[PDB]
């Protein structure tokens, strides 16, 4: 059976391109009778995000070639913090204990500001301590991931979890994302204003969940890549954007 | 000053050198995106030509005002078969003031542009082709005619209010409006679908009941230039000069 790439980015004030502020993204993976379903998601979920209303927005098909993997989703556990800054610390031990150096966490909060606007991911080299991707504003996407809700719906029940997407969204890319042997770990809270958890993932403490990560209304979002490993950064990217990925939970 | 956005689609399969199957242009309020998405959607989904592999659909704010004009008068030339309508064609396109060799010329050149998927633009001065688009073509864009005047102009014109019909007719009264364009001429890519046009200022827009046999995707966009202007100028406008059709029943 055939699979199809969905995407979407949308923004305000001009394309992404232009210098406007990014709004919403999606990225999906499904049979081609989903289609019209997909599509028009996608399309809601740009028209009705808390960072505002775009003006510019794309939505793409394409079919996959690739084969699919099914894999299962990482362990989740749920770190209660008090506040932000106790969520930032956490999330810094716990980068540290999935093999992050120190000094490496330290250099990536210098420019973790600066990286508010980004519209996909960073990747941050281990072996340089500075920035491996050169796609500057842009990030990097990852996609052609996706989660059926039925199987997610019954992994959130079991795991005492609200069944949101955007909880389903965050943990099929952690998922994905931790699986490619060059990523040590990923660090991540939302750039949505109404939305303060994020988590901390990787390999040995799987999804790290960390219940307050910023203050509400805040719009500065963080989503970086710790990368050790072997190959050229275009490599990676290519991986990240064309690996085809379906999670599937089982007990 | 109501706000007004481009909505656009591409379609095509075997790839992004694949083949063209469906474009669309909209213009449209902020109001019906839902449904403008969608039939752009079901339009790319369903054509004759095949199903696509691949599609882009796009929307963002124009910011020029937005200009308003009456549909070009119609007549329909029935025709009782493709050679027929053909001699027509070029009859009435000579008395419309492209001359004879040049009609020629471009007719020889036709079946080479029948995989361009914008139109194609034709110099009367150099007996050449003007742009430098190649297979992409000059894809004219945010012109509309809102649906319920273009219902009204139809059951008026005795003309059957099909969206094929809205739409040639759209584009050929945004391009014949143009000061360096002559003529126009049209027939369908689509195998199911042989009736085709000539456009221009003084004859209007004159409908050409067979202009190839059914079952043919071999089509045909060209506009006759008149100009001393850089191309790119015309090309400008044809892609971003924003036009609604409104037909004006009082008169
Ligand atoms: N597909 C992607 N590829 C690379 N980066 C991405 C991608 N999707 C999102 N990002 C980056 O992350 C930033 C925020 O993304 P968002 O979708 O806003 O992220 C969230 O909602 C994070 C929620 C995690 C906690 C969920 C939970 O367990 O309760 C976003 O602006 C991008 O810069
Ligand atoms: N927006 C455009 N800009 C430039 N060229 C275009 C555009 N739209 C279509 N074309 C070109 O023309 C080709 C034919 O497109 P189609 O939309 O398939 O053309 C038609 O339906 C023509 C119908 C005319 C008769 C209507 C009537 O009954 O009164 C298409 O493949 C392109 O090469
Ligand atoms: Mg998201
Ligand atoms: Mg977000
Ligand atoms: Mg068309
Ligand atoms: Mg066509």
């Amino acid at each position: 059976e055939t699979f199809y790439s969905v995407r979407m980015r949308a923004s305000m004030n001009g394309s992404h391109e232009d210098g406007g502020k990014h709004i919403s993204g999606g990225e999906r993976l499904i049979p081609f009778h989903e289609m019209k379903h997909t599509v028009n998601a996608l399309l809601e979920k740009g028209l009705s995000h808390s960072r505002g209303k775009p003006d510019f927005m794309q939505i793409q098909f394409e079919e996959v070639h690739e084969s699919i993997k099914t894999i299962q989703p990482l362990p989740v556990h749920t770190n209660e913090v008090s506040c932000p800054e106790e969520g930032q610390k956490l999330a810094r031990l716990l980068l540290e204990k999935e093999g992050v150096s120190r000094d490496v966490i330290e250099k990536a909060y210098e420019q973790i500001p600066e990286w508010s606007d980004v519209r996909g991911a960073v990747l941050f080299d281990i072996h340089t301590g500075k920035r491996m991707d050169q796609t500057k504003e842009k990030g990097v996407r990852v996609s052609r991931m996706d989660w059926p809700d039925a199987n997610f719906e019954k992994w959130a029940l079991h795991s005492h979890v609200p069944a949101h997407s955007r909880i389903k969204e965050a943990l099929a890319l952690a998922s994905k994302v931790s699986r490619h042997p060059a990523v040590v770990a990923e660090l991540c809270w939302s750039d949505d204003p109404d939305y303060i958890t994020g988590y901390v993932a990787g390999k040995k403490m799987g999804y790290q969940r960390i219940t307050a990560m910023k203050e509400y209304g805040t719009e500065e979002g963080c989503r970086v890549f710790f990368i050790d490993g072997s190959n050229d950064v275009n490599t990676y990217i290519h991986d990240l954007e064309k690996q085809p990925i379906l999670i599937e939970w089982e007990e």
